[PDB]
């Protein structure tokens, strides 16, 4: 599913991601829209360490979930990443949860770095009634 801005930032305020470990939902929508643009079937693979990232966050597979074809692989949100792959984003809000309670908080996603850090991102949320 490919979400309209909007429409994706009710469904994270309602999976209680409106500042969750201090992260505004202007956030977690600069980083869903430079991760996948909003697509929940979203998939990259990493030639270079074999790993692949899911979903809408585009959580890895050698740290977040679990695909089973990746080498030395951890599942730190302990889920299939297939659940990554679903129209509904409760688990992988559930994955991003996970990931935020370490130190880097936000910071984890590179993307948010280059993209979203020390930005304007009113405009994510802009008219959604959120």
């Amino acid at each position: 599913k490919v979400f309209e801005r909007c429409e994706l930032a009710r469904t994270l305020k309602r999976l209680g991601m409106d500042g969750y470990r201090g992260i505004s939902l202007a956030n977690w929508m600069c980083l869903a829209k430079w991760e996948s643009g909003y697509n929940t079937r979203a998939t990259n693979y990493n030639a270079g360490d074999r790993s692949t990232d899911y979903g809408i966050f585009q959580a890895n597979s050698r740290y977040w979930c679990n695909d089973g074809k990746t080498p030395g692989a951890v599942n730190a949100a302990h889920l299939s990443c297939s659940a990554l792959l679903q129209d509904n984003i409760a688990d992988a809000v559930a994955a991003a949860k996970r990931v935020v309670r370490d130190p880097q908080g936000i910071r984890a996603w590179v993307a948010w770095r280059n993209r979203c850090q020390n930005r304007d991102v009113r405009q994510y949320v802009q008219g959604c009634g959120v």
